[PDB]
């Protein structure tokens, strides 16, 4: 149905999914002028030493590393959360060139890639009852830029080659997600949503303000995946990011001075 192209691309969904041109999409600009920090904010919380990685999925829209979260063994808490929130998945958006490739800009700079870190609140116990809840879900976002290689991300980019197409998959078992966060959790925080269909608000963003720095060659094997399927005309999965939103009626919090 929907993907990134001129037909069928973020300008088009609107048709499909009227939340669209909701009051709380997600991504926005964040005017690091314009946010306020708000020294009651917690320090984020991320648990993530018992995560269990179980798979790789290209979905035809980018790939997902899939957990286990049939219990609390990966969760993000604290930060401007209540109660608990556990890792389903993670997967980044990334551009067909260096500069532009992020969800969330700053200050109208576009970063090469986003990872989002996927989190559901367990008061709601599955993840399809959190999204219709708006503080269902928790997704942390992670600025990519190009410079030196992130170590932790190699696991990944090695796996690609054998999930080249939709729907293929591969067993991605005891990838630790740890090593691809950056030293600092500084971070902005507002009320958003999904970023793809259904698009639905309810996501508490939490947005790092440090950037993980990636290789060239590393992101050059992401634009390599396909968003088409097996044997089908190739698509290179490029340019897989939503523009940002209108602010409307909502506050960027930083939790830092
Ligand atoms: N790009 S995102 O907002 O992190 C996101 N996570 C999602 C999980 C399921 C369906 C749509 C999604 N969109
Ligand atoms: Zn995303």
């Amino acid at each position: 149905h929907w993907g990134y192209g001129k037909h069928n691309g973020p300008e088009h969904w609107h048709k499909d999914f009227p939340i669209a041109k909701g009051e709380r999409q997600s991504p926005v600009d964040i005017d690091t002028h314009t946010a306020k920090y708000d020294p009651s904010l917690k320090p984020l919380s991320v648990s993530y030493d018992q995560a269990t990685s179980l798979r790789i999925l290209n979905n035809g829209h980018a790939f997902n590393v899939e957990f286990d979260d049939s219990q609390d063994k990966a969760v993000l808490k604290g930060g401007p959360l209540d109660g608990t929130y556990r890792l389903i998945q993670f997967h980044f958006h990334w551009g067909s060139l260096d500069g532009q490739g992020s969800e969330h800009t700053v200050d109208k700079k576009k970063y090469a890639a986003e990872l989002h870190l996927v989190h559901w609140n367990t008061k709601y116990g599955d993840f399809g009852k959190a999204v219709q809840q708006p503080d269902g879900l928790a997704v942390l976002g992670i600025f990519l830029k190009v410079g030196s290689a992130k170590p932790g991300l190699q696991k990944v980019v090695d796996v690609l080659d054998s999930i080249k197409t939709k729907g293929k998959s591969a067993d991605f078992t005891n990838f630790d997600p740890r090593g691809l966060l950056p030293e600092s959790l500084d971070y902005w925080t507002y009320p958003g949503s999904l970023t793809t269909p259904p698009l639905l608000e309810c996501v508490t963003w939490i947005v790092l303000k440090e950037p993980i720095s990636v290789s060239s060659e590393q992101v050059l094997k992401f634009r390599k995946l396909n968003f088409n399927g097996e044997g089908e005309p190739e698509e290179l999965m490029v340019d897989n990011w939503r523009p940002a939103q209108p602010l409307k009626n909502r506050q960027i919090k930083a939790s830092f001075k």
